[PDB]
């Protein structure tokens, strides 16, 4: 029987943070404005190391449980660059998750979204503290998005998916 080999990725934000259409822009393509009320889970194959994966994604909509800790290859902590309790919302949210996993260690990515951004509702999460945030947690790399046009969408996606595959080859280099 042909492998189908999985990544499984996780994707954690508050309500603000433009994390149900990041998700959406990457399997579709299309910019909606979603707010997700709920968790759901979606698939995709994407091409990774020239090998194709079946890719999981669970979007959560509160904390995460022992279940999606442990369930994760990988988590992407979105955040509004115009929302100060959505910055505030990943560190509470990861906090929840390094606890809750009790396994190989995560693949992590952190995004700020650029979509809400406007004159009357600007910035207000700085770069360098953005950047700080992502040097305290493990395995992390920091992007800004804007799935209305897709800026840095899909590289989130492959990049999460590229560090989840380096991972499990150093384990079979051992």
């Amino acid at each position: 029987m042909r492998s189908i080999p999985e990544l499984r990725l996780g994707v954690l934000g508050d309500a603000r943070s433009g994390k149900s259409s990041l998700i959406h822009r990457f399997l579709t393509g299309s910019y909606q404005v979603l707010e997700k009320t709920e968790s759901e889970q979606y698939k995709k194959e994407m091409l990774v190391d020239g090998q194709t994966h079946l890719v999981l994604i669970r979007e959560e909509a509160g904390a995460p449980d022992a279940k999606f800790s442990g369930w994760a290859d990988a988590v992407i902590f979105v955040f509004s660059l115009e929302d100060e309790n959505s910055f505030q919302a990943v560190s509470r949210l990861h906090g929840q998750l390094s606890s809750l996993r009790g396994r190989g260690g995560l693949a992590l990515a952190l995004v700020g979204t650029q979509d809400r951004i406007s004159a009357s509702s600007p910035r207000v999460v700085g770069d360098a503290r953005a950047r700080a945030l992502c040097a305290d947690m493990k395995r992390c790399s920091y992007y800004e998005t804007c799935a209305t046009y897709g800026l840095n969408v899909d590289r989130v996606f492959q990049e999460v998916a590229q560090k989840v595959v380096t991972l499990r080859k150093q384990q079979q280099l051992l």
